[PDB]
């Protein structure tokens, strides 16, 4: 059944990223309360809802608002107080619960981020360059027309060869299935998570709705967003694959597969353990149909590989854990020059490429802080001590990655931080009704 008011929920909460994809991220500041309210009234016609999210849509526009954004809009103090504390503090201010330290410390963040300047994040997704522009010109026009707001930054994304990300992996394969979305999960995508884990106003896994913003028109059919921008050091990554390829029989593509858990083509190593299977990788009805019940030792998908860290499935962990409450919906967008596998100079790390991530969840701040602190930058849950995620963890050359083989558990060292945080924000992705309410304040 459809249990979700799809016509009130923003499209981005349920729509997969288009294939191929083009778009733009835009960070906006509200100079005056009335400027903010007006921008929303002008954008609101162009914010698509999640109606028939399984159908084709050549472009849609998303909007998500920071605490500072809500404050400036004039949201009353008793409504501001109903948002979680983490959201109030903002992402930079919560760096300690995110292990955003070292290279990722907020003092190094790119300009708009981490300062409270970002009030409104606008994202345009599109499947061809023509509808990207059509929606872009519409966005730019309404911005120009709104005195009282200024566009802080703007960056285009997508147009990647074969849609691969900034390290050449097929991304956007595994996202949680939502009970009540109207669509049965792809094989191996189950189980359908209770809808209140991802949309406010609805029961979660524990049977009751999560704490949500007040009044009901502001919080219902909304959700929370963790937006993070990374810079990718593909030079360092490439040199790492070459240096350590001896440990996977000279095959650098197998080593790239062991660090993520999937070949760059998308095939998971549980379904393609010895050689790539690019047709498997491209097929949504095949590329996710697996668990780890027959791989308890990480011989196929290593325990500390990226996808297995982020979604352990039936892996035995240290402490009891309901994986269902630690899921996140991801929208990844690669930006910058396309990834090149032969490029391994030091200067390749200086090419401005990377990823934007929009992580969506009714408790997005909690789950992002949880994943960052417990499953990316530690390995106690998998019994590998201080090993950290090879793709996005804050690496130290003397930390290791354990690559299980026959009959020896090989250890690798000398990793650099391959994806460096350039900034981020905790945002609130409001319902279509809540957006209208915000535009009619005061
Ligand atoms: C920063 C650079 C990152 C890169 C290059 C990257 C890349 C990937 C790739 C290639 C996959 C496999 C494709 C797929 O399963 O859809 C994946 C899966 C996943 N990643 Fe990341 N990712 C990054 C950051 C993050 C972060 C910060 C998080 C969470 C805090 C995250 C959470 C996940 C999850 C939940 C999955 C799905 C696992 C599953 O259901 O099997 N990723 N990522
Ligand atoms: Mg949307
Ligand atoms: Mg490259
Ligand atoms: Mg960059």
């Amino acid at each position: 059944k459809i249990d979700l008011d799809l016509d009130d929920i923003q499209a981005t909460v349920l729509r997969e990223r288009p294939e191929p994809y083009y778009g733009t991220h835009a960070m906006v500041r509200f100079d005056t309360a009335e400027g903010g309210r007006e921008l929303l009234k002008r954008l609101l016609p162009h914010i698509a809802s999640a109606e028939k999210w399984w159908d084709v849509k050549y472009a849609w526009t998303a909007a998500a608002i920071s605490y500072e954004g809500l404050k400036k809009l004039g949201v009353p103090q008793d409504s501001l107080d109903s948002f979680p504390e983490s959201f109030k503090v903002g992402m930079a201010g919560r760096a300690e619960h995110l292990f955003d330290v070292g290279e990722n410390d907020p003092k190094h963040w790119e300009k708009p981020f981490g300062t409270g300047q970002v009030h409104l994040a606008l994202t345009i997704f599109a499947e061809n360059e023509e509808n990207w522009q059509k929606a872009l010109v519409i966005a730019e026009h309404e911005l120009e027309a709104t005195k009282g707001v200024t566009l802080l930054m703007r960056e285009d994304f997508g147009a990647q060869p074969d849609s691969r990300n900034s390290l050449g992996y097929k991304d956007m394969i595994s996202n949680p299935a939502i009970e009540g979305s109207g669509i049965k999960p792809f094989p191996g995508q189950g189980p359908a998570i209770k809808p209140g884990e991802f949309v406010l106003g609805y029961p979660g896994e524990a049977g009751v709705p999560l704490g949500m913003p007040k009044p009901e028109v502001l919080g219902k059919n909304g959700t929370f967003v963790a937006l993070r921008k990374y810079h990718t050091n593909a030079g360092s990554f490439n040199r790492y694959l070459k240096e350590n390829a001896e440990y996977t029989g000279g095959d650098a593509e197998l080593l790239a597969a062991k660090l993520v858990g999937r070949w760059r083509s998308g095939a998971p190593l549980t379904l393609a353990p010895k050689e790539d299977d690019p047709e498997l990788g491209h097929d949504p009805n095949r590329n996710n149909d697996f668990t780890y019940k027959n791989d308890p030792e990480g011989l196929e998908v290593p325990l500390g590989s990226h996808i297995r860290r982020m979604n352990p499935r039936d892996t035995k962990l240290e402490l009891l854990t309901d994986v269902n409450i630690h899921r996140i919906i991801r929208r990844a967008t690669a930006y910058g020059p396309a990834y090149d596998p032969k490029a391994d100079s030091l200067a390749e790390d200086k090419v401005e490429r990377g990823l934007y991530f929009i992580f969506i969840s009714a408790k997005a701040m909690d789950t992002t802080e949880f994943l960052q602190k417990e499953w990316i930058n530690k390995a106690n849950f998998i019994g590998q001590g201080s090993e950290r995620d090879p793709i996005v963890g804050l690496q130290d050359e003397d930390l290791t990655f354990t690559l299980p083989k026959e009959p020896v558990r090989q250890r690798l060292r000398g990793m650099d931080t391959f994806n460096v945080l350039r900034g981020g924000e905790y945002l609130f992705m409001p319902s279509l009704s809540a957006l209208k309410w915000l535009s009619e304040l005061k």
